[PDB]
Parts: structure tokens; sequence; C-alpha cells
């Protein structure tokens, strides 16, 4: 594999369509899904030259942890719908990647389980119906080891995914939600989740600045500026078209990352110059875990490592802070 | 139905190519009405997060009646083209949504027929070269309960639509203008006409912010910005594009409605985020009526109904209110 | 026929290619020639309602003589080439049609025969090696009748026409340069016109804003914003570019008229409302004089006409000079 | 050859597969090379009309030689890939032409031979992990009379070229590194080559503002702007779309040249207006030789000198000069 699109290709082979359709899918006429792709290609990075690059190094320090890239595995349900091993096979990738894993709520396999595999993982909540099935689950998740909540804040409801629709599609008998009915979230949700947990809180979905600043006013330790794939709303602006304005709103007062759409190392290096934190990576972890498994997962973070260590230093960056100092320029594609 | 595209390959389906040509074909090149669908596919709205969604409403009080979505069924003539119930089938399952339904000057059913379905139907006029029936369908419409007069005024004549040229379209023997060519109207034309009825009027084809100023000055109660869904002047701006600066120039001064493309509830949102009060839809209702008849438009505007309950709630609005103050950013297709 | 693209397939049917490609193509790439449709598509105008239009014509007064339409026919080199009756038959239905003809230096008729058409024509210039038998071409047009010398100034030499050189074109034994090479023009050869005629002079090729103003400080009475319909400079900028930006620079001192691309009464309406005078139309004219003649070029004005009414009326315009105050935006196609 | 076009297709025909993918190119997903040529095809010129052309020049002098054209030929490795005679051809071509060539730190024959055939040639440097044969490549080059250093900055390791990946590609055996592995240059490289040598020191490879300033403050004579024919950073910015505001603000104090994409006389003319001193042509010159070798680039230069003085001419540019005050628009394609 020497890109990110052939994994993609090999997993259309092996999965079952409808599950395909499952990953690749947006909601409605998947304008956003189709936005996330478009807004990163009409990024282009303004590199520099002649600095040392004696020690490149593509770590970061994030929600108290070392990570060897500014990248986590997106939260992404139900991963046994992709391969056997599921959730397994992915966070023990990642692990040994040194990369995050965020564990779902609607995971395929326990959090306990997973958490078991180590890594430092993170852990993804959404609030249900039963509050107190929420609150059990962020403590569930903190007993387990989990080094941060990523409370997904856009899924008062999941967002209408045509494709399953015209498929019909229904998990498997063989797939369950492991841990185990949304009700919305609200500013009041997140501020019960703050007061029962000492991890990070990060609030995933949020895409208006006043929205990031409020984050931030409300306690959040970090934010994923994100339309969850294209996914939820549909129309929903990119994430990354809001990454400069909301990184200049919050003025360091949390980390803010980015999803959407990340297909490569050089994609990581556009999120970082517009000001990220880090990234999430959703569909290609599962083309990945689709295509081969746990060995799978493997060849796509040693490929997205050296991408990332490519385009950072043929841009002139020694770390991911070097890297965020970077300028860049809209073009036409 | 899952979207209202599947309506329009069902319409293709059923209806004589040259009655689809009718419905669907703009004037000159097309250019204004492929520009209707451009200008809201550029359009990507910044949802808002974690609000009290507690009682999402989707309607709205507008020209003293509640309806039930930001939406009314233009006024499209001679709808007995394309199913023999024509407008009674179309006011009856507008009716039963709550969806005001514009009874047109040159309906293939009498507007008293039309209006004694019930449901609070408003007026389309067009100025006739004898004034004096142009004033008589006003009073008449009036009589029979209509609530509002939709004055079309982008009319003076009809605009050059080539694929009915090219067919050598005319009406069936068996379709009438059920009421009974055109004068140009005038400011004239409208004092006469607010002068006549104590309806509010409502002046549709207004594109250019000093025409909106005016309609207000002349006493209008709203205007729906239109380039006639890309019939009249080809080349005419989209409304869409010219939408919030004209509901920054009115400042509250009359209802601002909008059509011109609108294919979903998220399309209704992206207007009512650009400041509109309400859209008008026009060849989704025609495709419905054609596909299935008055059942086919009910199942139409549930699933329109269901998509602007779904994008308000995603885009955090409790009520359209809460949609008007959303912001969007203009993004690259 | 009911739109002008009627026509080029007309005449792509009966020309042979080298003479169908030495009359569409452009120079190098053809960048400018497609530019000059892209840039008139972007361009949307913003119509006015409820105007009077008791007595809407479409005359303009220019260069001392009332004209029937913003519009003249371009000088079109060698129509012979594409009917056997070449200038004679487009000269005669541009009179019938009250339409300026511009007679060319390259005529394969002689500019007297055309002259005594009738129909009050104007004659383009091309400046010779010999200076003499330029001045002499001027007094031969003014003697016989012409009204303004249309001093054509992008042509210091043809520029590289790619299908020509591909297909080896050259003029058949049977077309000829009736009135019998070029010199660089100079703002000297301008000022010598000048002198040599009492006739307005109008430049004919100007682009640059610098350039627009010189020429009203040389006396022209007229300027061509024009880069010879794409077959001079490849990667020249479309004249509808500069228009607005022309006419606020010479600010009324001469007629600023524009050419490229002008393929119905749309984009003549376009124009008026970027400030044109009047338009410059080519290769229409040529396709309707390959596919019927005199009779094809009459039909061809007769539908310029129609649009040209057409489109202003539906924009609220009653006579040209307010179709020059609409507003325009620019727009994505 | 009427277009440079017409060579890439004769080199295609003839060359390996494998061998032309080497040429044609890029790293990543190819988005840079993609955008060199969007990028050149979104500047329109704004052409003068009426200057004296009675002495059109296309020369310009740079690092104290006459050169033909505002053209050099670019650095590109290893040509015997492309023609048996490599290098030579393509520097006797040159020379002949009157344009400098620049001989590579990996040509394919060793830097005294082709310096021999003549023409003044530039010397294009990599910096090496052994520094002292980096500067010893300086001294062989200055001792056999190259004219200037142009010194590679972006390329601190080889971009990830995914058509070479996918081929395998590696050099026959029967072409080598005739002047005999990257280090990483720094400021302090550039220092050390100015110390070294009195030849001008030109830094190929920058895009940013910044590093522009600081190469005149290193004291280089010249830089190129570029991003290495997209084969380095994919997503770096095309080097036309920094050229203006870098050539702002060195403000005369070095050369600013540039390189990416250039395919006609019509693109010379677009860099020299937005103010370059001079571009680099890299694979139309390798697809001329492997069309026809020498003969083959003598064709190409000989046509690209044709098509530039047209452009020049057409513009209204007697002299280089002239063409950098021309202005440009940025239009839609
Ligand atoms: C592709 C995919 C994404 C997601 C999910 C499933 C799939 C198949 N999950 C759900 O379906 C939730 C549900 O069933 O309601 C899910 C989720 N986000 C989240 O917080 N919890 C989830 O449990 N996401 C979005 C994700 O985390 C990234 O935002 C996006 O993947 C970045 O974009 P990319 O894919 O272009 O890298
Ligand atoms: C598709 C269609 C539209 C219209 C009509 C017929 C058809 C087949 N009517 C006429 O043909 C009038 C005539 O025959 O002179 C008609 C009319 N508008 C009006 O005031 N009175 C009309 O009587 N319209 C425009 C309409 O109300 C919407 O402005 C547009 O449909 C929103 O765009 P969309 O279709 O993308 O939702
Ligand atoms: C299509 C065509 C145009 C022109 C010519 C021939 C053809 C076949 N003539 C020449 O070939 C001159 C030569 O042989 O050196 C010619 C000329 N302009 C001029 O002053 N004198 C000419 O004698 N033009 C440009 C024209 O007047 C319009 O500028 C352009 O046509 C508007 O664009 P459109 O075609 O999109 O309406
Ligand atoms: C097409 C091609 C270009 C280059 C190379 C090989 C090929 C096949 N060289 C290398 O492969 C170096 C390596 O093997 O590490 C090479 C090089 N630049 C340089 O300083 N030294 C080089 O030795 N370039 C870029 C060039 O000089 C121009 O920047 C670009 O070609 C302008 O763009 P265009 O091609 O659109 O005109």
């Amino acid at each position: 594999y020497v890109s990110l699109a052939d994994l993609e290709r090999a997993a259309r082979d092996v999965l079952p369509g409808e599950i395909f359709d499952f990953l690749a899918g947006g909601s409605g006429t998947e304008a956003s899904l189709v936005a996330n792709r478009t807004a990163l290609e009409r990024v282009f990075v303004i590199p520099r030259m002649l600095r040392d690059l004696t020690d490149v190094t593509t770590e970061i320090d994030i929600f108290g942890r070392r990570a060897a890239l500014p990248m986590a595995v997106a939260p992404v349900a139900y991963q046994r719908l992709f391969h056997p091993e599921g959730e397994l096979a992915v966070a023990r990738a990642a692990r040994d990647a040194g990369v995050p894993y965020t564990i779902c709520t609607l995971s395929s396999v326990s959090l306990e389980e997973i958490a078991a595999v180590g890594g430092r993982p993170w852990f993804q909540l959404f609030w249900l119906r039963d509050e107190k099935r929420s609150l059990d689950l962020v403590r569930r998740a903190e007993d387990a080891g989990c080094e941060a909540i990523v409370f997904t804040v856009d899924v008062p409801w999941m967002g209408r995914r045509l494709r399953d629709m015209r498929n019909g599609f229904a998990l498997p008998e063989w797939v369950t939600a492991a841990n185990f009915e949304f009700a919305p979230a609200t500013w009041e949700s997140v501020e019960a989740v703050r007061a029962h947990t000492d991890l990070p809180v990060v609030l995933k979905g949020i895409l208006a600045v006043e929205d990031a600043r409020r984050a931030v006013d409300a306690g959040a330790g970090g934010i994923v500026v994100s339309n969850h794939g294209g996914r939820q709303l549909d129309g929903a602006v990119p994430g990354i078209e809001m990454l400069g304005e909301i990184v200049a709103a919050v003025s360091g007062g949390c980390e803010v990352l980015v999803d959407g759409g990340i297909r490569s190392g050089g994609d990581v290096l556009k999120a970082t110059a517009l000001g990220a934190s880090a990234v999430l990576v959703g569909r290609p972890v599962m083309w990945a875990l689709a295509a081969a498994g746990q060995d799978g997962v493997r060849q796509l973070l040693e490929l997205l490592a050296e991408e990332v260590r490519d385009a950072m230093g043929l841009a002139g960056c020694e770390s991911v802070g070097a890297a965020r100092r970077l300028n860049t320029k809209l073009g036409v594609v």
C-alpha cells in the first residue's frame, strides 16, 4: 500500500455492499461528505526551506500523553461489521503505533475489553435518554483507564443516511452494542459530565465559532471541529473550513482537533497549518481493518506516519508546532 | 420515496415527454434554471450544538395563519396536465399537510372549486389586458376565502421556453384556463390591487433590492424573491443569491419568501438561514402529482416535513426563528 | 431557428472542415476563445419589475445614425469563404434589419460594391506597411458613404491559429482581397487617420483601461473592447471582463462597444448592463450566411432582435439606456 | 510541431512507460503538479496596443550574460534516460538557441563534458551528506566555466513519487550519476557556498515570502520560485501563485525566476507580467529530447522563441522589461 486510496479499493472488494455503504455513506445528498474532500483539496501549503531537520519529530503531547503522530483513530461504531476482530484489531494496531484510539459508546466489543489492550485509549460518549446510563458509561470508561471523554454533541439523533435506507441496512445478528435510545445533549449535559470526571472532556462536532468559545468557557479540554464525516446535517460546513476561525477564537484555551476527509500525511499537514492540534481519521482506518485486520491497520498507520514525516520535512518543519506556524493559500481545483 | 429526486424519476416515466419538458424547462439556455440549483449547492450551514430540542416545531405564522412548515406550494399553471385530478389533488394534500396552496390565475380547475377544498389557500394573480378582469379575479378569490393575493410581477409576457418551441407544445384540448391576454403590470397595478382588497398582497418575482424596498413602501405584505424557476429572463440572478441583501434592506417591513430549486428540507434550512420567512416549492410538487396523484403529493409533503424537522434539529434549531439566526458560509462545489 | 446555436450546427454541416475551422478557431490553446464564453456565462442580471413597457424600443443612436438594435455586424474577413454572395448577402440583410455592417479591409467583394448596398455601413481599417494605401482606403471608404472608421489596433500581425496551421489552410483561388502586408499601427497612425477624415474613428481591440483613456484623449469617437474573438493574443482577458472598468474610466467621453462571444439577446443585455453602448457579433453572422445566405442572416437578425426585446422587457427596460442602468452579479457556473 | 503539446505526444510514443512516468509524475496525489497548470490557466494578460514594435527583442541580461529569451532549461536529472546523447544533446541545442542550460548534480554525463559544449551553462547543486563533496562540485563547476550555482533547496530528501513506487522504477544499468546521499541544506550551507565562489548563487525551490527576503539578505543573486514541478511536497502552492508577492517583497534585490508548468510563449508572457525575470522549462525540453534528440530540442526552442516573440508583440511589448509592466487579471476556467 503506497496511499490510503489503495486501501479503499481493497476494502470495497471484500466487504458486502451494504456494509461498504454504511461505512462510505453520508446523509442526504452527501454534499457535506464531498465538501470535506473539496475543502482539503483547495488548501495549499506554503513550505519553508533551509531549516534544521536533524531531529524531525511527529510527536505531540495531548490530554497528558505523548502521541506518536498528531492523529487519533476517530470513533466509528460497530467495528465487527468490518472484520471479526473489530475494535480489538484496531486498538492493538493503534497501541503499537503510539496513536490514541477512541472507544465508542456503540462499540461491538465492550469498552473494558478494548481498554485492556492498553495504549491509553479515549472514550466517546453519546448522551442517552437515561442520563444515569451516560454518567455510568463515563465512570466505566474512567475506571477502565480511558484518558479522555470525547462527548459527541452533533447527534441529537442520527442523520438520514439514504444509502442505508435504500439498502434496508440493519446490523447482522452477530453485531451488537456490547456496552449495553439517544437523547439530545445540552450544555447542561456537558456540565454533568465535567462534574462526574477529572478526565478532559472533548466536545466533538463543533462548527460554530460561538460554540467553540462556549466549549472553552464550559471547561472543555478540547473540541473536534467536525461535521461527523458528512453523516449528520447534510449541508453542514466542513470542519476544515471553520478551523482557522475557531483556532483564533479559542486562542489556546483548549486543544482544537479536526476531522473529515483526512486521507494522507499531506492532509494532516494542511490541518496542522490551519491550526489543528491533531486530526481524527475515520473511514481509512476501517478500510485497512476490512482489508487485512490488525496488520492492515498497522500498515495504514505506518504509511500515515511516513507521509506525515515526509510532508513535515519537505515543508521545513522539525516539529508539529512549527507546522502549525506554516501559512496556507487557497487555490482552485 | 426517500428524497425529492425519487419523485422526479417517477414523474419522467409517466408523463409524455412534451409535458415533462413544459414542467422541467426554463427560458433560453436554461442558465437561470441551472443557477438556482448551483446557488443552493454553494451555501453551507454553520449548525449550532447543545441547544434544547425538547419541542422542535417547524410551524410559522404567516399572513395571519399558522402553517405547518415554512413552505407553500408555488403557483404552477394547468395542473391537469400532470394528473386528471390536477389542482384538486394538490390542494387536498396541501390542506391535509397544513401547507398553504397557491391557486393560479391559469388553473385548470376553477378557483372556487379549489378554494372549496379548504385549507386556507392563496391566490396568484396575473395582470390582464382587461384590468377589470384582474380586479374581478381578486374579488372572486377573496369571496371564495383565499387569504393572500400573490401578484406575479415578472411576467409582462411569457419567457422564451425553447423546449416548448422545439416540441411545438400546446395545451391538450382537455386542459383549459378554467377561471375564464397578459398586460405588463406596473406599480400602479399594485396600488389598484391593494385598494381593492384587505388581503395581504405579496409581490412574486422581485430580485432587485430597490424593488423589494419599494414593495414595502407600496404596502405589500410580502415578496417572493424569485426568477420564476428560470422560466422568465434567462440570465436573471437566482433569488437565493439576492435573498440576504433583500432581507437586510426590508428590515422586517414585510415577509420575504424565496423560491427556485428547493429540493429538500436542507434547502429549506439554507433559505431560512439566509433570512427567508418561508419558501415556495414548484416542480417537486408536480412530480409527486404526476407520479401518484393526491397520495403522491401527501408523501412528498410528509417527506419534506421530516427533512425540515431533521435539518432544523441537527442544526440546533427548535423553531424557524432560530433557523433564521443561523450563519452560513459559501463553499465550492 | 430558435437560438443562435441552431445556426452553428447548420453551418458545420455545410462548410468544408478547414473553412469551419478558420471561422471557429482561436490562437494558441484557444484559452481566450473559451474565456469569452465563460465570462458571459458568469454574469447574471438583476432585472427590475413593474416598469412601464408600453413602448419598448431596442433602438440606439450611434455615430450619428439610428440603429435598430444595440448591435453591429463585426468585421470578418473573406466572407465569400462561407457563401458565394459573401459580403453582399450579409450587408443586404444588415441593411434590411437596420443594423450597421462593418466592411472589412480584407473583404472578398470591394468596399464600393458593398457600400452600394446601402444601409449606412462602417469600414474596418488595417494599417498597412505602405501607409499611403491605408489613408487611401480611408478616403475610399468615406467617398463610398461609410459612416465610421473601425481601426483594428490589435493586429500588428496575425495571431498563431493552430487549426489553420494544422489544416494547412489557404484561401481558395476564387477568394481574394478585393480592395487590393500588415504594419504595426501606433498612436501616430491613429492621429494620421483622425486628421484624414471627419468620420468618427473607433479603435477596435482595446483591453487596457489606460489605452481606453488614451483613445478618448486621441479623439476617438468610440472603442471596441475586444480580444479579437480569441484569435490574437492567446491568454488575453475577455473584453467583457474589462468593460465595466473601461466604461467608468472613459466616463462618457466616447462610445464603448464590446465583442466576443455574444450569442443571444440575453448576452446583449448583459453587455449593456455592464455599460456597453452596443455589441459586435461575428461568428454567428457567418454561421447564418453559411447556412442559408442572405435569408439566413435575415433570420438570425430577426431572432436576435426578438431576443433583445424579450430580455429588455423581462428586465424592466423600455430603452437601451435603462438597460445600461441595470445591475449585475457574478455567479458560478 | 506547432505547440509544446505536440512534443508530449511524440515522447509518450517512444519512451518506455516507466521512464515516461519518471518524467511526467509528481509526488503524492499529484495535486501540486496539476495546480501548476491550473494556476497558469487562470491568469489572463491585459495587453497594450499601439506601441512601437519596430525592434521587438526577447533578450535579457541575467547573471552577467545576455540570453536570447527570458528562459533557461531547468535542471532535470539523468537525461540519458530519454535519449542516448542525454545532456550533451540538450546542452548543444540550448547553446545554439542562446538559452542557458542548467547542468545537474545528478547528470548522466559529467559536468565537465557538458560544460565543454560551450554556451555559458549554469550548475545545479544538491547538498550532500559529505559537505566537502558539495563544495568540490561547486569548484568543479566554476573551474569548468559554469556561470551560476543553482542551489536546489527543496530536496532535503526526494518526495514520494507514487508512479515510480508502483512501477518499481530504478535507473537502467546504463544510466549513472556521472559526477560521482542527500543531506538537508540549511542557511548555513548557503553561506558556505556563497563564501566558496564568486559566481551568483540562485536558490531554487523558494515559495515563502520570508524565505525570498532572507535569500536576498543571504546574498543570493537570484531565486527560483518553484514547487519542483509538483515532485516534492504534494500540496505545495504553485510558484506562479507566490510570484507576484515575492517580486514585491524583494523589490529588485535579486533576480526572481519561476518554473512549473510553462508550456508556451504565452505562459512565459504571463510569468513575466507577474514579475519574473525569466522562467525555467523542464518536462517539455525532455519531451523534445525523447522525440528527436538534439534536433528535437532545437525545434522546441525555436517554437518557444517564436511564441514568446508573438505573445510579446501582440501584448504591445518591445522588450521583456515592458512585459514585466503588463497587468493581469485572474479569470475562471
Ligand atoms: C464512517 C463512520 C463515522 C462515524 C460512525 C460510523 C461510521 C461508519 N459513527 C456512527 O455511525 C455513529 C452512529 O451510528 O450514530 C460514529 C461516529 N462518530 C462518533 O462520535 N461516534 C460514532 O459512533 N462517526 C464519525 C467519525 O468519528 C468521524 O467524525 C468521521 O469518520 C471523520 O471523517 P472521515 O471518515 O472522513 O475520516
Ligand atoms: C414549473 C412551473 C412554474 C411556474 C408555472 C408553470 C410551471 C410548469 N407557471 C407558469 O408557467 C406561468 C405561465 O404559464 O406563464 C406559473 C409560475 N408562477 C406563477 O406565478 N404563475 C404561474 O402560472 N411558475 C413559477 C413558480 O411559481 C415557481 O416560481 C417556480 O416553480 C419555483 O421554482 P421550482 O420549480 O424550482 O421549485
Ligand atoms: C471569426 C472571425 C473574426 C475576425 C476575422 C475573421 C474571422 C473568421 N477577421 C480576421 O480574421 C482578420 C485577419 O484575417 O487578420 C477580422 C476580425 N476583426 C477585424 O477587425 N478584422 C478582420 O478582418 N475578426 C474579429 C471580429 O471582428 C470579432 O472581434 C470577433 O469575431 C468577435 O467575436 P465573436 O466571433 O465571438 O462574435
Ligand atoms: C521533470 C523533472 C524535474 C526535475 C528532476 C527530474 C525530472 C524528471 N530532477 C530530479 O528528479 C531530482 C531528483 O531526482 O531528486 C531535478 C529537478 N530539479 C532540480 O533542481 N534538480 C533535479 O535533479 N527537477 C525539477 C525541475 O528543475 C523543474 O523545477 C520542474 O521540471 C519545472 O516544472 P516543469 O517540468 O513543469 O517545466
